[PDB]
């Protein structure tokens, strides 16, 4: 939630 | 991206 | 209790 | 989600 990614 | 928060 | 997750 | 509280 304000981070990003991607998993 | 898939985990949440709220920071 | 205010703060999210997920666990 | 899945503690307590309160805050
Ligand atoms: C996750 O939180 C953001 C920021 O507030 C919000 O815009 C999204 O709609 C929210 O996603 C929902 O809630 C999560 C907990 C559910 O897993 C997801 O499927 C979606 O309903
Ligand atoms: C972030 O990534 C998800 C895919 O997991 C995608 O659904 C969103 O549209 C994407 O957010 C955009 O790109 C990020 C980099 C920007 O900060 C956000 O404002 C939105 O434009
Ligand atoms: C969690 O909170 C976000 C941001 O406020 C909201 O967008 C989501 O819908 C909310 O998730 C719901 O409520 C929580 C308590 C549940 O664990 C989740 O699965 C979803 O129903
Ligand atoms: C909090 O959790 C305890 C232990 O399970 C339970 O006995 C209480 O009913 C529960 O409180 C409710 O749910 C929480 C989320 C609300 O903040 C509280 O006001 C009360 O409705
Ligand atoms: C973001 C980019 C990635 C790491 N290559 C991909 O595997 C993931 C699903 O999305
Ligand atoms: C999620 C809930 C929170 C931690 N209490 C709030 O400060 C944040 C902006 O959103
Ligand atoms: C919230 C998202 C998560 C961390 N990917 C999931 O494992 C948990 C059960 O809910
Ligand atoms: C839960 C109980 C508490 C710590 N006394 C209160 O201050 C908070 C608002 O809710
Ligand atoms: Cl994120
Ligand atoms: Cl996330
Ligand atoms: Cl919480
Ligand atoms: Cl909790």
């Amino acid at each position: 939630x304000x981070n990003x990614x991607y998993x």
